[PDB]
């Protein structure tokens, strides 16, 4: 029984990931990682040898959705109540006067001391990148505190409201400026600014402002959310429709002297490394490379499709922008023959098997940019895009991904010539999610029966020592694992209650800083992502 499995999983989390450092007066906070064998909680090791237990609430927002979903479907209110208690404790103790929380890329809470920590010395700042926190829950706990966060988020990350210069970093303790009442002057594509308008951060701004509109009817918030979304659409290639990862370029204020020094103050990093051979269109925003294309055609897509639907008539532009970009990506970059995307520049330039001729931001000289497999996260965005626009081009990509992933043939069109593989070994939560989307739009039973198979596979192979892990050899389980989320989405569909589980937008959290190695030296730019990829007996590799 899949609901029984998720219930026991969340019970394990609330046992093994809980505050064990304050006696019989624990906080409601949770450790991000637990070794499921021993119950050892994942720790950050600071330069001077001090150990903190990593509690980063930005990295627990899938769990929060899982806890809410489990309460809804099972009728047991303890998981909802605990998630509310965690939210409340963060507004109570870990929200600064500006509204910002001690979470995100560079701040977390030590579960042992309950103090906010900052692992990155130079960057004691607020940062969210494809995080998509569960704002619906936060609003239900404390709407004023949530609203204060979202406004303080925009206040810190918009450097210049006139031109919408944005940054992935935001300073704590800033006073409130003109915010939504700021005057706007639309600038031409790729104007030069200090702030780097990466779409991973841009995603979080758009999403948060839209949720402030959703809950408080804040028209200022919706105006700016849509305006920011449009910033990423206006510089799209007029011929290809591809792009963009950012809508500004780094302002050059020093002349570069070394290729491997890729600080943004030397100017656009793609123009440095690609400009001599490719010309003016080699710009960061135009580099349709692996990772960037997930942020653009997965994370951004999932959020904007759901937002576009929510807004009814005024969401029609959003839906169009979103589906058009997915079409362009499928048209130019997708290789039907082997289920790959081509590394590309947004001008339509194919970069497949290109050898980098000098060092730079995108790799060392001699690095070869290769086609990369279209992952199951893309199956979701193409399945969802097709649901609103039944284009065979969108169906082609979904069909190609599924086939490559051991799922069989989903058909020539939904319900036509379907030969899915009911004996699949696929245990990918992303694939489960996308099959549930395919099922919802078409009501073709085979898609949901395939989703049931993936769920059983998840339970059989990824449910280990009461946790969910992508491999049986992994040292630590992540309490934010999406395996239980996909299992609950399936339960909700079968029970005819899809609204019992929050819509899945493929958000996730991360922590980054200096991490003290076992030889006493500092490993700069260490991510908790790297810690969750370690197997038993493996140590972090010098970077
Ligand atoms: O594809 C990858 O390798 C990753 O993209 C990640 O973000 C990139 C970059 O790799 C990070 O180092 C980070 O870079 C910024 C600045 O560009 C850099 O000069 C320096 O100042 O560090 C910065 C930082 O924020 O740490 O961010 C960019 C980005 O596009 O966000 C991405 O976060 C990661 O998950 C990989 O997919």
């Amino acid at each position: 029984d899949r609901l029984t499995v998720v219930k026991q999983y969340v019970d394990n989390v609330l046992n093994k990931a809980s505050d064990t450092y304050h006696g019989d007066k624990p906080s409601p906070l949770l450790a991000d990682g637990v070794d499921p064998r021993t119950g050892q909680q994942l720790e950050w090791i600071f330069p001077d040898g001090r150990r903190a237990v990593l509690s980063n609430f930005s990295a627990q927002q899938n769990l929060m959705r899982v806890m809410s979903g489990l309460s809804q479907l099972s009728g047991d209110p303890r998981y909802q109540k605990r998630a509310e208690d965690i939210v409340r404790y963060h507004f109570q103790n870990y929200q600064d006067p500006s509204g910002l929380l001690y979470w995100g890329g560079h701040r977390f809470v030590d579960l042992k001391t309950l103090q906010p920590e900052g692992p990155s010395e130079k960057e004691m700042v607020h940062e969210l990148k494809n995080a998509y926190p569960y704002y619906d829950l936060m609003f239900s706990v404390d709407s004023d505190a949530t609203a204060r966060f979202i406004r303080g988020f925009w206040n810190a990350h918009v450097y210049d409201w006139r031109i919408l210069e944005t940054s992935r970093h935001g300073e704590y303790g800033k006073p409130m400026g003109a915010l939504w009442e700021s005057k706007f002057e639309q600038q031409p594509p790729f104007f030069a600014t200090k702030g780097l308008s990466f779409l991973n951060a841009g995603n979080d701004l758009i999403y948060s402002a839209s949720l402030l509109y959703k809950h408080q009817q804040d028209q200022g918030a919706l105006t700016w959310a849509k305006r920011l979304a449009d910033q990423y659409v206006l510089p799209r290639d007029a011929k290809t429709g591809l792009g963009v990862y950012q809508f500004t370029q780094a302002l050059k204020r020093e002349e570069p002297t070394d290729d491997a020094d890729t600080h943004s103050k030397f100017g656009d990093r793609a123009q440095r490394q690609f400009g001599p051979e490719f010309g003016p269109t080699a710009l960061e925003g135009n580099m349709m490379l692996k990772g960037r294309t997930s942020t653009l055609y997965s994370e951004n897509a999932l959020m904007q499709l759901q937002l576009g639907k929510d807004l009814g008539p005024q969401g029609q532009d959003l839906l169009k922008w979103t589906v058009d970009g997915l079409k362009a990506f499928a048209k130019y970059a997708y290789n039907d023959q082997d289920n790959t995307f081509r590394p590309m520049i947004a001008n339509g330039q194919d970069l497949s098997n290109y050898t980098l001729p000098r060092d730079g931001y995108y790799g060392k000289k001699g690095t070869v940019l290769k086609p990369y497999k279209a992952g199951n996260e893309f199956l979701i965005s193409y399945a969802r895009a097709y649901a609103i626009d039944n284009d065979p081009l969108l169906w082609k990509v979904a069909r190609g991904i599924a086939n490559d992933q051991g799922l069989g043939d989903i058909g020539t069109a939904p319900g036509k010539e379907v030969k899915v593989n009911m004996d699949t070994t696929n245990s990918d939560p992303y694939a489960l999610f996308a099959l549930l989307d395919l099922y919802h739009a078409s009501q073709v039973a085979d898609y949901r029966k395939l989703a049931e198979k993936i769920g059983d596979n998840i339970i059989k192979i990824r449910y280990i020592d009461g946790f969910f892990m992508a491999s049986s050899d992994r040292q630590y389980a992540d309490v934010d694992a999406i395996e239980p989320y996909a299992l609950l989405a399936l339960e909700a569909s079968l029970r005819n209650k899809p609204q019992a589980v929050a819509p899945f937008l493929n958000g996730a959290g991360f922590t980054e800083g200096a991490y003290r190695m076992d030889d006493g030296s500092a490993r700069v730019s260490t991510r908790d992502n790297e810690l969750f990829l370690l197997n038993v007996g493996e140590k972090l590799q010098p970077n």
